[PDB]
């Protein structure tokens, strides 16, 4: 758990389900979405 300063990060298992993650990320945190943009890159150093 825990905030980060130099966001609110989280370490989590690969095998958890997305719906309670969504309940966390929308209820305890900010609101919903009219849009969701994904940008895939990360093999580029």
């Amino acid at each position: 758990f825990g905030d980060i300063q130099f966001g609110k990060y989280l370490r989590l298992s690969c095998d958890t389900d997305s719906e309670t993650l969504y309940e966390l990320l929308t209820q305890h945190w900010h609101l919903k979405t009219p849009n969701l943009v994904i940008s895939v890159t990360g093999g580029a150093k």
